[PDB]
């Protein structure tokens, strides 16, 4: 596949939503390493997110200028990013070879939670990713 | 000042040096947000660095680069980053207005304690850089 659809994407989805309800962000998508939305979903209780397509081509463009500062301190990428501001911060994990666990939260979700179930979700998607794209 | 010397600088070195013994970092640095380096200390039993003036132009580049994403997410910039890769990670901590701490850590080095210290520490040094800057 070249577009995440039918069932795949259907278990994403899902893991995408027990994601938001075992950390407590706001929101959570698979994209593509060229930035592209994958899958995504939003906690019912959050404001809307900004434009998704802006939010995931940034993240990418963002992952892909860090590998330079990866291979200046001799390796390969970084495999997980945590950025934080006052209330919110952003959590990006790889999902496999080709994607990226996006995960937005504020205070109200614990970051211990936030890095350890978007562990687990970024290899449950990266294996629906494995098999599918 | 315009340049970190005198007892400002022996200061900010002497935090930088307490902060990798507290820490068990490779590498520290005070740098500005264009990337100039303040004052920078490495650990006895580290391999040389890369470059320094190159880590600390990518680290402002990325931290510059990163605004978008913050003010896309409705704050005004990240205060605190981590970028973890397999064996070796980053960590950047706004250390006031100007200036940025950096440290370089592997697997013995704790995250949580390169956390704790490097929060202080940021603070240590933006109150030199407060006064000296």
């Amino acid at each position: 596949s070249l577009v995440l659809y039918g069932a795949p994407y259907e278990r994403a989805v899902e893991v995408l939503e027990e994601t938001l309800r075992e950390t407590g962000a706001r929101y959570a998508l698979l994209i593509d390493r060229k930035g592209f939305v994958l899958a995504h979903k939003e906690a019912l209780w959050a404001p809307k997110p900004p434009p998704l397509d802006t939010l995931a081509t940034l993240v990418a463009s963002n992952a892909a200028a860090t590998q330079a500062l990866a291979k200046l301190l001799g390796e390969a990428r970084f495999q997980e990013e945590v950025h934080q501001g006052e209330r919110m911060g952003l959590y990006v994990d790889e999902a496999g070879e080709h994607a990226l666990l996006v995960l937005v939260f504020d205070e109200t979700a614990p970051l211990g939670k936030v890095k350890l179930h978007g562990k687990r979700a970024a290899e449950a998607l990266a294996r629906i990713a494995e098999e599918a794209l």
